[PDB]
């Protein structure tokens, strides 16, 4: 039997940036993470606090914006906070363990300074999630495994994501949940999220696919939607939100019966 | 037909980066890739200078340098003119075709104004590779394939290495070789460059494995080795790259005839 979002916050092996996350969900009834894709740092923070009533996650890509500084994060945090949104960096760390652990604290981005969730590709195996873990712990961070890709030609199937859910169940004090297009795992303890959402059949011309939001959350088992162009291409990003909002609320509701 | 790198820089179908490297690894007796994995700018130019001569390559990991600016990669450029060597970005993109774009020629990095060469995964279907080359064209240009990995658990093995053989030759007017731990096309056009080497035996902590120079250029058929920490942790910097740089030039002559 499923439970509510709120009620898998309370499980016992829930992490607690998961926890965090599934409680605001259900108090402000949204799964929808806004994928805040522009290169100013006006934008970003104009888009999160106009925004940040209707999304439970505010997803960057902090290595796009061509003013970047730890003070724009800062000012990232104080709207996450206000709003009640998480930070998801999408920085799909890709390289071995000892090379993460310093793209994750270090450089000029110090991402695990500032972002409540990171997320990763499985492909190095699993030291990859070992090497984020040694930074992530103990900031009190959590990490999502890239399970399935939405993209045209992802080679993320089979194996490749079978392999990523086992990482995931072995790593449960730093991973929780999954890049993924429909539900990977059975435990409830984990999220899953997917990108390539839009309300219209289509794509991009490269490579991106989409899926509806009752596709996704009400067929296909996910958890939170991840929309980019959907909302900030619209006139109304507003009234965009909102659509999208509504659409994944309802699908999960349905599911949950 | 094993042909000397001077030789393969003439092939018909040879990337003009590719022709450059090669010309500058005969001219050299160097098939050296130094990975400066450090996180100081005065380090990294240091290195840079003194190891110039010794290397065919530089490879940068610029989102650990604590103190990059445009100005540090214009330095880098100026020592990579002088010594002759390729400035190599591993980046390992991995994202959807139209976000790597603009991770390449955007944000604070601006990777593509100052890399010769960068690499991608391509667990993301071949749009990765179009992304970046909508970019790269232009500018000269190359990319490398993430064929396989170093480290243990790598899940980039049999049909996923195939993948990433056939998107190189798909995609030949960009793509110049591949990341492997041994020859993984027959096509001399192609660049292998491997990670994972030591003089020693040995491992680190985070699921890196090595092998020796005389192992992969030498029985394996790879063109570079990329050292980092065999070379970094050393005392004398300078000493070690010419003990790596002697190792696999002189495993690159055995296989020639
Ligand atoms: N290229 C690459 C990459 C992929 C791979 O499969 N294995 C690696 O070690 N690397 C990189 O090569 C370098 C290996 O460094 P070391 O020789 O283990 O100190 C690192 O910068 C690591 O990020
Ligand atoms: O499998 C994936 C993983 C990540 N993204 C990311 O999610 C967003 C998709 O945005 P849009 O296609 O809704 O604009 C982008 O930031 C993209 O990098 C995907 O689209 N698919």
């Amino acid at each position: 039997m499923e439970l509510s979002f709120g009620a898998r916050a309370e499980l016992p092996r829930i992490h607690p940036v998961a926890s965090k996350l599934l409680r605001l969900m259900q108090k402000k009834e949204t799964n929808l993470c806004l994928s805040a894709d522009v290169s100013l740092a006006r934008e970003l923070l104009q888009l999160a606090d106009a925004l940040g009533p209707s999304i439970c996650m505010l997803k960057t890509h902090v290595d796009i914006l061509n003013d970047f500084t730890l003070d724009v994060m800062k000012e990232l945090i104080t709207l996450a906070k206000c709003h009640e949104f998480l930070i998801f960096e999408d920085r799909k760390f890709a390289d071995i363990g000892n090379t993460v652990k310093k793209q994750y604290e270090g450089g000029i981005f110090k991402i695990a300074s500032w972002a409540d969730l990171v997320n990763a590709h499985v492909v190095p195996g699993s030291g990859v999630v070992k090497g984020l873990q040694e930074v992530g712990l103990p900031l009190h961070r959590g990490c999502l495994l890239i399970a399935e890709m939405s993209s045209t030609g992802s080679l993320a199937t089979g194996d490749y994501t079978r392999a990523a859910v086992r990482m995931a169940e072995e790593h449960s004090e730093f991973v929780v949940g999954f890049i993924s297009g429909s539900r990977v795992s059975m435990k409830p303890e984990f999220l899953h999220l997917t990108p390539g959402v839009q309300l219209e059949a289509g794509g991009d011309n490269l490579g991106q696919q989409y899926n509806s939001p009752q596709e996704v959350i009400g067929k296909r088992g996910s958890d939170i939607i991840i929309v980019g162009r959907g909302i900030i291409s619209a006139a109304d990003r507003l009234e965009a939100a909102e659509m999208y909002r509504k659409a994944a609320w309802e699908a999960y509701l349905s599911r949950l019966g």
